[PDB]
């Protein structure tokens, strides 16, 4: 038996958002890690973009939420999802987006202290790496490739490769992320094989600039798809807003059959120009990269003290932006565990949670963005558009569709029926935002779920309920402006409480004392703490004055009581949700 | 538009004791809570303004005197 | 107009004040507002009520767009 | 008790909100009580130095202060005049502008010195204490009384509003309430030296004095009224360039002061200025009781008393405010570590032992300051009963050919020269060194050499000094040695050969159960030093190391990798844990 070259609590093995938001979290925790990734810099493309309201609250947490507002493209310039001929050409159908329709603004405003906002990969690692530079608590090594582990009872030992140098070293850690990406080697080495069909087609993306904002400030969307008139409905182009109106992505599916030459920027560019439709149009191309699309998830998330997160464990096509958010959200549940785990405040029970609540919303993503990317084919489909039509047949289509005849009247309603399904896409609040552990780091209280006859994908429904994220409402502290989740997280436990809840302090004494983690007690409406000046607190609890709501490191609920009645229940409570023997 | 207040900082309605002590009560206001924001997006092309009188009046007197198809006498 | 004027005085008269108080005897009503008594229970009530009814000069959204002639230059 | 808190805060000034955010971002639940409904309502203390530039790094907040400060290079010069319109007398470089010590000064730490206010400051504190929403403040709520035992203080408040009565039962206090602190009178401590050893009539005032000011920048502009005393100094201080000011009188103890005379201060000012066209507008006027006292003990029991409660001295060197800073910063790391149980009444005592003497020395360096600033005019041969007509042929013969305007000219120099013990007084500023407390001597002699210790600074990881500033990179990433250390925590600085310090940390951590961060620099994939410029300060090999507190001085060093099993009990005996 030899000496590791290293050692070190945990190490990341990837350095995109899963594994830098995992470093970030790590730091802001104070647990030393080292992380490797095996290119030697961050993502030189966009890739992913969209940043829904979730991912903006563990940004807030995580305390970069500014940073990432002052590079992104604001939630009103997304404000359509725009359906089209040509770019210059007649619109075909629109509905409102992320939000900003008049039906949606409300619910989406009420939800979370965050807006939705579009920054690509290319910009927002820097920005993480940046942030676990300054905090100096683990250290990146970029350029530094995984070849593979073996782990024990008692730890993790990984063999690990300098590109530059050729020279292999070895890294003894309690716990092992798995944060590589898409046909993660350390998914691969724990013996687990992902669910769903492979190669279920290719994008080319091409990064682009051309002033279009002539064709797009009037119907401000982050996309516009597009069908050039005289192309089968599978030939769908669609634009992507990265900073509006100049610069550009533009998707096409080419059949499983063609040739991609992502090298042919003669072609590519053509391409562009005829689905843009006006030929005085400069079009500068930046990159044009292929990427095969499947749709799998794992069935384990984890083995013993590896945890997989991110693209390791699913993977999805673009279609509702889940991929990067999920990523972030999978990273932020599991290192407040693992910062317990090592404290020896918690054990194998706590980690186990991590597979428990994460795994069920890989399933849950990768279903969603399925069923999306299917739904897009319906518009062109509605309009009568099919192989083997001339330009000048597909044009009559659309002029035609809105005559004063029967076929018009019912080519209306298909479109109108295809349009409505892209809501599950375009403003997928339940998806989002909805999504409850029924188990795992939680103590149920005994009362059955909220539920309502809306689409759950469609509609957020805020509550306490053990599992869910706590509810946003506006608090102030003295004249400082908060929500209820910035007052919570912070790798710590709250107790949130009300008048005639000064039963809790003994409580979470108690609780403090049996299982060596702090609860903080926080009056709302009380206490000279926090005050509710709405109300909205009062109304969104879902427990009386007296009772409490526990709130984990992460946001989510792990526990509530009615009343002070059940105070005596914290520590036992508190003992379950860590899982503590 | 461009001499109003516009519509989003007039979006709380307050109850207070002193404007320095402590606050009694607070509602939105206008249309800017988000349980009425989306009906009154949906309502109107227009949003509410604050424009006092001594600015409105002399907004008006100007676009009569540019239409110049009535005559105003003051005084 | 009229009722709104007559509205606002609700919320004092909520908060359990009078004629004839001292600064400290109000202070403390401000204070005790919060408390778990049915004394401060009961007020916190009153002063809901009264704040909802803000809401018909606040965001009177039917009074300001919805109004409808029923008889006129129209069929 | 009506509440139950770790730590009770008397005083929501400059000292009790730098304890509220230090506590704040160590996690540890607190309540400052603030006897005043609003945070300070004039300008007060104004110069931050180097070392509170540092602890607001510490503290995250120094971005926001320094939005709002007067940036350093327009605090460029101490200037001795007549009038403000009139002739001056004498300028040297101020707060390391000067060619002479503008090296020393940008070597020395990542801060500048820059101006901010308390009226500006203190609403800065606040809105980061409730952001971080971990302690309470409360506003209009007076300390009373104490009585303290082995496990606690039990403390009597009113809320000045209700006027209603509650107790406070917590395990620490911080007497943070000023000057004339009801909170050291009841540890029955009294401050040693003089009371009421002058008054100063400030004044906050409105004038457009570019003209006479933006092409010889200063913060303080000492004039001298011809036909005055030498006593009778018009101190004008820069709070915004050129708009913005103060201005400070000494009147005699037999003069009668009246605050609220606005017509008689605007005609003093009117007359210090020497242009009666420029507009003046009083914000405020008020008359401040100097003193010089330093209290004798700073602590006891499981009471702390910290900034104005236990030093005042005259403004001279700007020292009141820096001290009260770091009096909390030394003091709320060393609480945490009590509360946890890793630290008993011994660390606690190293509070008193480590600041104590730092506030003998800036009463001391105050004082002289202050008696300093008398030796300008008596050098021009300025008395009491000289006309205006009298004083004007003594600075009009200052530059003559004679034997007595050569000597008044030598006199004038040496007057001036001595200014630097305030406008340059870096040694006093930074220079200050811990020699008992949280630290292990290594025994090595303390650095010294033949400069004068108050104007100059020497970088040393000596134990008990603060770190030595240099520019590190975390990849692409700038950052000072003081920027990777503190916020918390006990950091090991190591070079190449330094692996043996990671098993003696590990050893350390389960022994105290304080962990020991391990640093490598120039190693290990940890910062570079681009320069060479840590090498060169570390007074360590590449093998050796340096310990440095969550408050950046330095606990102990190491030469080379050959002492890595003396940390262990290092570690012990900083916590001063028990035997
Ligand atoms: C070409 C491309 C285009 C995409 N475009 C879109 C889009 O338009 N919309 C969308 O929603 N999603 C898109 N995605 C998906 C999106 O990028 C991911 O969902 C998101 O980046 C989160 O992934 P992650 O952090 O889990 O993994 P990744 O971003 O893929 O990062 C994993 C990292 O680990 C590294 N790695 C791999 N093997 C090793 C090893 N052995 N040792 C160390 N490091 C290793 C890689 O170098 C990489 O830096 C795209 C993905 C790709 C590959
Ligand atoms: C009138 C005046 C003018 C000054 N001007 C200057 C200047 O020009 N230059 C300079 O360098 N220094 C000046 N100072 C000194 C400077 O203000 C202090 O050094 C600095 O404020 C540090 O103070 P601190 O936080 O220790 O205490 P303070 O600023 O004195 O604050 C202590 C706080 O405790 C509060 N308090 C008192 N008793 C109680 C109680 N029983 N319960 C609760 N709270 C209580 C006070 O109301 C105050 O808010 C001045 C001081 C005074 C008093
Ligand atoms: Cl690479
Ligand atoms: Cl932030
Ligand atoms: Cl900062």
């Amino acid at each position: 038996g030899t000496a590791p070259d290293i050692r070190v609590p945990v190490l990341i093995v990837g350095g995109g958002p899963a594994g830098l938001t995992a470093a970030l979290a790590l730091s802001r925790y104070g647990v030393p890690h080292l992380l490797v990734n095996r290119h030697h810099g961050t993502a030189h493309t966009p890739r992913a973009h969209l940043l829904n309201q979730r991912t903006g609250e563990i940004f807030r947490d995580l305390g970069i939420a500014d940073r990432v507002e002052a590079h992104a493209t604001p939630g009103h310039l997304m404000a359509n999802h725009v359906f089209m001929s040509t770019f210059a050409g007649p619109e075909v159908a629109r509905i409102g987006a992320y939000g900003n329709g008049p039906d949606r603004i409300g619910e989406y405003r009420a939800a979370s202290p965050s807006g939705l906002c579009n920054l690509p990969q290319h910009l927002l690692e820097p920005l993480l790496v940046e942030a676990v530079q300054e905090a100096c608590v683990g250290q990146l090594r970029f350029g530094h490739e995984f070849v593979s582990l073996e782990q024990d009872e008692h730890g993790v030992t990984s063999r690990i490769t300098d590109r530059r140098t050729g020279r292999d070293y070895t890294v003894r850690s309690d716990y092992l992320i798995g944060a590589d990406g898409a046909r993660s080697r350390v998914l691969a080495q724990l013996g687990i094989a992902l669910d769903g069909a492979t190669g279920i087609a290719r994008a080319v993306t091409t990064w682009f600039e051309a002033d279009l904002s002539r064709y797009s400030a009037h119907r401000p969307a982050l996309l516009y798809m597009g069908a050039v008139p005289g192309s089968p409905p599978a030939d769908g182009r669609v634009f992507v807003s990265l900073r509006p109106w100049t610069e550009w992505l533009h998707l096409t599916f080419p059949p499983p059959t063609a040739d991609v030459d992502v090298e042919d920027h003669e072609a590519v560019r053509a391409g562009i120009r005829e689905s843009i439709g006006d030929p005085t149009v400069d079009v500068t191309i930046k990159n044009v990269s292929a990427w095969e699309v499947n749709s799998a998830v794992a069935p384990r998330y984890a083995s013993g003290r590896v945890f997989c997160v991110g693209d390791a464990v699913h993977q999805n096509p673009p279609t509702n932006g889940l991929g990067l958010n999920s990523a972030v959200a999978d990273s932020f549940n599991l290192c407040w565990k693992l910062k317990l785990a090592l404290e020896g405040l918690a054990g194998p029970g706590l980690l186990d949670t991590y597979h428990d609540e994460r795994q069920p919303v890989g399933r849950q993503i990768v279903d969603r963005a399925f069923r999306s990317m299917v739904d897009l084919i319906g518009i062109p489909q509605a309009l009568g558009f099919t192989e083997g039509q001339s330009p000048e047949e597909q044009w009559r289509l659309l002029d035609t569709l809105h005559e004063d005849t029967e076929e018009a009247r019912q080519r209306r309603a298909a479109l109108a029926a295809a349009t409505a399904a892209i809501h599950g896409q375009a403003n997928a609040h339940g998806v989002e935002l909805g999504y409850r552990y029924r188990t795992g780091a939680l103590v149920p209280d005994g009362t059955p779920e909220p539920a309502d006859e809306r689409d759950p994908e469609l509609y957020y429904r805020a509550t306490t309920w053990p599992g869910a994220r706590l509810p946003h409402a506006w608090l102030e502290n003295g004249r400082h402006r908060c929500s209820t989740l910035d007052v919570t997280g912070r790798g710590r436990f709250t107790l949130l409480t009300g008048p005639g809840g000064e039963p809790w302090r003994d409580a979470a004494r108690d609780a403090a004392l049996d299982t060596g983690v702090e609860v903080a007690v926080l009056p709302i409406g009380a206490g000279g703490g926090p005050r509710d000046p709405y109300g909205t607190w009062a109304e969104l609890r879902e427990v009386e004055e007296s009772g409490a709501v526990l709130v984990r490191p992460d946001g989510h609920v792990a526990w509530r009581a009615r009343d002070h009645g059940h105070a005596k229940e914290l520590p036992e409570v508190m003992a379950r949700v860590l899982h503590q023997p």
